[PDB]
């Protein structure tokens, strides 16, 4: 058994899709019974995303084993059954790191460490890793064909084609068709430029990938295919579609997955997309219709809530149900009041760090519960409901964490060594799928079948234990704790129609196939609701 | 003395309008009090643009000297006026025939002919020959920046750049930067790459134009300003509009000009562009509307009568009536007939080569003569109505041409040496700018105000004399005779509410700030019969 | 007062001596009566140059401040009296160790990092650093253009060039015009595409160097002119000389430094340059001759001694006599033995890292000392010439360092700390100028005329004072010794012709205007015992 490589590159503009193209394909190559597998490299500085925010490139994904990375590994996680790692992503500082890390101990013996090699050395050595074991590896290069950001990276490239032959390695490229209303028809002269910039650094391109609002015409496709040197069965047209869901459809009806098993000499068997053909059936024809309103901080670029907003869709799927999202600031809660709140079928409130507007998360945290208003919180949320609900049922006046008020007085979220009672007395951070205690009669037992659950994970602070009595004594659930602590993972509203808060992050998990139980619950009460309220 | 160049390069997409851009800054720099000129270049190996089809390119545009050229030749004509000549405009294949012509009889004397530097020499040469006498000189490079098609130019560019020094100077490139709705914004990288492409060739752009469907903000002209070397300042936004008259006033609003001036320390009068702000209010502002409908054959491709429609345009600016075009296909009036030109407020017949159902064209002649509907027509729309009339009211069975059927029996239309009658009895093309005598008494005469006048020809058969007189005194007013030879130059119809029919080509000399005096009676004549007609 | 850049740049091939034409610029500027400074950006990921070997970049110049640097800077310290130091000299790897450090700390805020901005910032301001206060700057990029390795250099640099204005700015590049023996003649199309590679970036040439083993013609010179849009005049041609020091005279003779301070606005006085011409003078007319041997490890790549190699040659140079090296392995020492150092007026052991052929070094020291011929040890030449004393004269058998034998018996080297005698009884690296006490009554005092010098050093090993007595009581002069432990600096032998040794490294401070004493003594003691044998 020999591994297969696709590599990915993009020129023209960005924001094309890259890593949504590769999925679908990804997705058809599982469909054909083939171990294929992905891997994004990115053009970064910073080593790790988590010295950046949300608001800069959207969530950060979390991965099974605790690695903070790329949002596109979720997207891949959302089309393949494999699981993405560590190894499956990282960035051009991380590269520096190690290797500077390397010069230090002496591993370079002496030698001067240039870009070439040295540099890209590493990064084959990273591909040949991720790539270990399986038939077919993806990979997708970030960063903008001609620009210096990554050219490291295409160079490394180039250098493993040679090294491992061009029988077992294609090379796949997106550009832009633009269409241009002025001439009333789109134009090819950009993707022939970029096709030529491929060129120039040692690369020629296998595969083109034709981005536009609607199908190219097939004449147009041959002038491409005439400057490219690429025949005409291997330029695919993508118009613009409105769910990635309905992409390895359109993929596997141009022959794509046919031309690449054929040119690895794989005899791979029909694809099954019929898993994708139900969902599609499923979104296009929904039953009902739900308004949930989501209250947080980073709602001015969807991309940070984006595992979320997917994960309410996944719901909405299983209870063919239309999922419409009101994007509230939490500051304007604050501000202008639960005015805001009205008109609203469900409440959200996702995870997240910052106190900005928290109290307005409080305030709606409040209004949906003593509303009895379908209520989902996560990570920060269920803390936020936790202040909620302590302030005004169990007296907790005040109630808040650690980390905003040092001296809340009634600390109900802290760091275990911080743990203490309202009169001071007391008595790192926690990533990745953890196991969680379920409580046989909560509902979400019962929403997961099972006497326990593992749910990824990714937060410092816990809740105190110390005051955690007055909470949960005053009348609260606590639906499921973790492990050797028995933290309180989850809780539930005793007369709550549906109140569900957790510390864990149910959105990493979902799928378009599966769904996901806590969200086809949370959405199914949007919909109870709705129909008592009329 | 000394004369200024601004050179116009567009790279990207093709189709942005760089004439049109060319000659709003002309208008500007005219209305400065300049003497300013414009010349195009253009990468084609056809010498002569009279060897390629209407479908092809659209309309050839006629100059004042005869010669045959690009279209964009009478957009100059529309915006400056500076009178353009064979010397504003010449192809690819043009030098070459030139140059080998010149190596045939031995004018380079036994020395190697290259493209560099003959080839460059032959380009120079004719650019400092149309910019002989003028303080600016805008040259209009045709191509895409990037493409082999036009490589010799921008080398020979460079090299005149160099010699005559940088203060006398500039570059002035066109751009892209498209919308892409998927991220809700507009992209700047393939621009960016676009002036990376002019700097490898020796090029480095002065002032960028950025074509769009929407104003680019300032951050990003900030962003283009930075990466090409360029002050923000010189880089001008230029969004899609709905009238090219509305251009100057734009590239005004974005101090253009007056940057332009500074770059050549003249010391420019404040640009009176008022003349076009008139036009624009009037444009925008009709009080009323009439349906015209064309019939022809070119009508898969309107710049095939570009010239015309434009000068429709000016008519209905002059009458502040809103012209409305119905595009037909003179085969279709052949095939379905008549009922094609119901619901008309007036006909117009265009001129061109080609048989096809030029019998429907004599049809519709038929038509709108015989129903009173406001007429207009040109060249062979002229031969067309000679032919409807003859055959019809004069009884010459079968009248027709002998580019056609030289066997006719009533050619009405034929070579001057060719002209004969049904007995057989007997007794190159006219081009440019020609004198003619019109008929004191004739509308046509009044229309212009004046004895005699001048206008645009192109046509190589005439007015059957030897029949003539049949047609003539059967009813049929002509309206004006050439010169010499007294041929018939224009006809009018003794009892038709308004129809005109000529030889000359009135679409050429038409502008929007002037007018034309035939269309401006057609346009009228249309409005005032759709009036008659409620 | 404003400062002034000029980048300089070259393509084509490598090793053409960039470093050597910036001096030789700056030597002139500094002759115009300008404040001159230089400073060299490496491409390299090593962070110091420390991490490598001397067999990979030849000899490390150690600079005043004890920072280890490019060779380079010590030749600009051969054509400028102004002083290097770590600000005129980083590493590609230098810039991501200080950014990512940025990252960790949070210094970006949550924002990414990326190339551009950020990268580039990083060596915006470095070259700001290093250039402020100085009227004009030059700096060298290291690596080639075309090549990834130093292309966000070339970006950076672009910017500035923009953001600072061109009336601050000029672009000098190296190319090579080689010689085509089989067309009998040079070729100028490399520089033409070299030219072009520049443009590409955003980068136009103001200045051209063309490296070539002759004269390259006029016409030549402006066919390059021609299509680099470069002045006639500011295509300088650069022919292969035996003397780097002949170069200043070259450039002034082509009226490259008039033109550059036409550009800056300068007022410059003629330049002075006859305090090289007096160098040349002497240099092309020595009045005798000397062998020296070398013996090192290093000598397969005569960089690696390149600094003491033109120490030698300017000690020559005041005694108006050639330097001819025998470059000698110590290994071979070792195998063949001491026949080797036969033929010789003097003897000369480098400095350096590693064991190798250390004994054949001793075996040497041995063979001059009791040979009396003309001996001069430099750092590790001293340790080595320690232990031949101490083993062969003072009796201590197996004497050694303890870099190399954990338990020498009699370490007449170690470090401080591990000073013991050898009976076992006891009691980091020394970087850059250092005061040194002189003995007054040594050689060398006189030879510097001072009671106390400063001078360079590199090493973490010290003379063991626990046997130092043992050592000099048999009959050796301490010369000098240092400051507050008054560690041995330098060692003179009693009856010896001319023998001494020393821990710093004079080859950093000796110039080809000034010289140096201890070279001067040395090669004046080689010639004289030439002569006493003869
Ligand atoms: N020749 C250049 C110029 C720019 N960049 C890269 O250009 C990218 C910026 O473009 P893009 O990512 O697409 O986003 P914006 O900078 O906002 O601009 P745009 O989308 O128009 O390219 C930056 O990441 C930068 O690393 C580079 O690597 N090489
Ligand atoms: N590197 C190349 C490739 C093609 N062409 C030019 O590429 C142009 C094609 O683009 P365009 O003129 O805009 O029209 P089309 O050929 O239909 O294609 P498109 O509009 O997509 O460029 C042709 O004119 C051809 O002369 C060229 O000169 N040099
Ligand atoms: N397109 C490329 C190719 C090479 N390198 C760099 O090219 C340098 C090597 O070239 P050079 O210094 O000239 O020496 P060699 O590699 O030995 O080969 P040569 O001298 O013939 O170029 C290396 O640092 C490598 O990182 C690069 O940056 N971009
Ligand atoms: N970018 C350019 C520049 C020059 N030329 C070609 O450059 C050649 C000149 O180089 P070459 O034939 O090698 O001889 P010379 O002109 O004498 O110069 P050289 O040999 O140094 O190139 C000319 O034929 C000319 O056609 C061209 O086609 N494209
Ligand atoms: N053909 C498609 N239909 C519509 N938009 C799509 C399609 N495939 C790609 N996209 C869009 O591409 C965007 C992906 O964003 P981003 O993560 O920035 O892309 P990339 O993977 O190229 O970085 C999404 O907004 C998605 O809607
Ligand atoms: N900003 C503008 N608004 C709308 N379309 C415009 C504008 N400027 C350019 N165009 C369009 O560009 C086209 C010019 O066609 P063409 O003659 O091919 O341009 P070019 O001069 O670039 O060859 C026209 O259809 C015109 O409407
Ligand atoms: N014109 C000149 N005459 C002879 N060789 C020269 C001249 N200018 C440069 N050099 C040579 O260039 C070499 C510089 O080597 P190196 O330091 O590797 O170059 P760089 O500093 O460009 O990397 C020396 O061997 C020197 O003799």
């Amino acid at each position: 058994m020999t591994t297969n490589y696709i590599f990915v590159t993009g020129g023209v503009v960005s924001s094309l899709g890259k890593g949504i193209a590769a999925a679908s394909l990804a997705a058809i190559l599982e469909a054909r019974g083939l171990n294929v597998t992905i891997m994004k490299l990115d053009p970064y500085i910073n080593v790790d995303p988590g010295t950046m925010s949300p608001i800069q490139h959207g969530e950060v994904f979390v991965t099974e084993d605790g690695a903070e990375t790329d949002l596109d590994l979720g997207h891949y996680e959302r089309f393949i059954r494999t699981k993405m790692s560590r190894r499956n992503n990282f960035t051009t500082g991380r590269i520096y790191s190690d290797v500077l890390r390397k010069e230090r101990r002496g591993d370079y013996l002496g030698a001067t460490v240039q870009v070439i090699p040295h540099i890209t050395n590493a990064i084959k050595e990273r591909v040949l890793e991720g790539g270990e074991g399986h038939d077919v590896v993806l990979v997708e290069i970030g960063g903008t064909v001609g620009d210096i950001e990554s050219l490291p990276f295409l160079e490394a490239i180039r250098q493993m084609a040679v090294e491992i032959g061009r029988e077992h390695t294609l090379f796949m490229h997106l550009t832009l068709v633009p269409y241009m209303a002025a001439s009333g028809e789109v134009k090819t002269k950009p993707t022939q430029h970029s096709v030529k910039e491929l060129l120039s650094i040692g690369i020629q391109p296998d595969i083109l990938i034709c981005r536009s609002d609607r199908a190219v015409p097939a004449n147009e496709r041959a002038k491409i295919a005439l400057f490219c040197n690429v025949p005409e069965k291997a330029v695919i047209s993508l118009k613009d579609v409105d769910s990635i869901y309905k992409i390895p459809g359109l993929l596997k009806s141009q022959g794509l997955d046919d031309y690449i098993c054929k040119r690895f000499s794989l005899n791979c068997p029909e694809a099954n997309l019929s898993e994708w053909e139900q969902v599609i059936f499923e979104e296009a024809n929904p039953v009902s219709e739900v308004t949930i309103g989501m209250v947080g901080k980073y709602i001015e670029l969807p991309d940070a809530y984006k595992s979320v907003i997917e994960a309410l869709k996944h719901g909405g799927l299983k209870n063919r149900v239309s999922v419409n999202i009101k994007l509230i600031d939490s500051q304007d809660v604050e501000t202008r009041g639960v005015e805001i709140l009205k008109g609203l079928d469900a409440i959200l409130v996702p995870g997240g760090f910052g106190y900005r507007g928290v109290e307005g998360m409080i305030t709606t945290a409040r209004f949906a519960r003593e509303n009895n208003i379908p209520y989902l919180g996560i990570c920060l949320g269920m803390q936020v409901a936790l202040i909620d609900y302590a302030r005004h049922v169990a007296n907790m006046e005040n109630a808040n964490s650690t980390e905003f008020v040092p001296d809340c007085k009634y600390p109900v979220v802290a760091l275990i060594t911080e743990w203490r009672d309202e009169n001071g007395n007391v008595e790192t951070m926690r990533l990745g799928a953890q196991q969680c205690q379920l409580v046989d009669d909560s509902l979400v037992r019962q929403l997961y079948n099972a006497p326990t659950i593992v749910e990824r994970h990714r937060h410092r602070y816990e809740v105190n234990n110390m005051l955690l009595k007055q909470i949960e004594d005053a009348g609260l659930r606590v639906a499921g704790r973790s492990g050797d602590d028995q933290l309180v993972e989850i809780i539930e509203v005793p007369n709550h129609p549906w109140f569900v808060a957790c510390q864990f992050h149910p959105e990493f998990t979902s799928t378009p196939r599966d769904g996901h139980p806590l969200f086809a619950g949370f959405v199914k009460a949007a919909s109870e609701f709705q129909k008592r309220q009329a």
